[PDB]
């Protein structure tokens, strides 16, 4: 996240941090059991078995007290997610209970975000989290969470030809300053983006030019798009 602050423990309990082999990315705890991230994260397809994800963390990679652990089940990518556009850009996993029967244990620093209903938030306080770059072209991830206020943006002003024109495409959703400095980079993706009545997530951290750039806001997956997708979706090994 570029021009964001360290968070405090608990400030995002609903952002899951995704390890595998030599890859990272984040994501969003939508329901105990459920977690939402970007399609292009897994677009190397690892099998479950090889996906930790940790809940309740403050630092990348490090553990923590109130840290939770958890083996993924099964996921799905969205069937038309495409790496040219970058459209349909989320994804589904399906975490994998304890021997006792349980996913996510509810805690202070672990806890779902709700889905938004799209009936839509055009100017409220939005906030984006993440560990990836703090800086475009930045040499590491950060360590500590970082979080940052960035507000919605119209269709119309996002595909501005000048903003980002016709690569805005329907399941998209634009976010940040057009004078730039505030936005998600390389590494955010999977992550939240959140906005308040109520907390919901609105947006999945997808892509952008560069990282908080003149006319260059940081670009979503439109979550509220996919509601009727994430439904018929919740099928499980048991
Ligand atoms: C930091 O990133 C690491 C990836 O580089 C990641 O390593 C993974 O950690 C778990 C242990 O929690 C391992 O899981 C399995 O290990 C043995 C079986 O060999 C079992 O006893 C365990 O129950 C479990 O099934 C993963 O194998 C390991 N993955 C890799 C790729 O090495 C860490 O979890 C990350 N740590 C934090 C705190 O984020």
């Amino acid at each position: 996240v570029v021009g964001g602050l360290v968070a405090l423990r608990g400030a995002h309990p609903y952002i899951a941090a995704l390890y595998w082999g030599h890859s990272f990315c984040a994501g969003s705890l939508i329901a105990p059991c459920w977690v939402l991230t970007a399609a292009h994260c897994l677009q190397d397809r690892p099998a479950p078995e090889d996906l930790t994800v940790v809940l309740g963390q403050e630092r990348r990679n490090h553990s923590c007290e109130p840290c939770q652990t958890l083996a993924v089940r099964s996921y799905r990518l969205h069937e038309a997610f495409s790496p040219v556009s970058y459209q349909h850009d989320l994804a589904l996993l399906r975490l994998q209970e304890d021997a006792d029967g349980s996913c996510a244990l509810l805690s202070p620093y672990v806890q779902p975000v709700c889905l938004p209903s799209g009936a839509p938030s055009e100017t409220t306080l939005c906030q984006v989290a993440g560990w990836g770059h703090q800086f475009e072209g930045a040499e590491e991830y950060a360590s500590f969470l970082q979080e940052a206020q960035v507000p919605f943006l119209s269709l119309e002003r996002c595909s501005a030809p000048d903003v980002h024109g016709s690569s805005i495409l329907p399941g998209m959703l634009c976010a940040g300053f057009l004078e730039g400095g505030t936005d998600a980079c390389q590494g955010d993706s999977g992550g939240p983006l959140v906005c308040e009545d109520r907390l919901t997530l609105q947006g999945i951290i997808s892509w952008g030019s560069g990282c908080g750039d003149r006319n260059k806001p940081g670009v979503y997956t439109d979550v509220a798009y996919y509601l009727a997708w994430i439904r018929e979706h919740t099928v499980s090994t048991r």
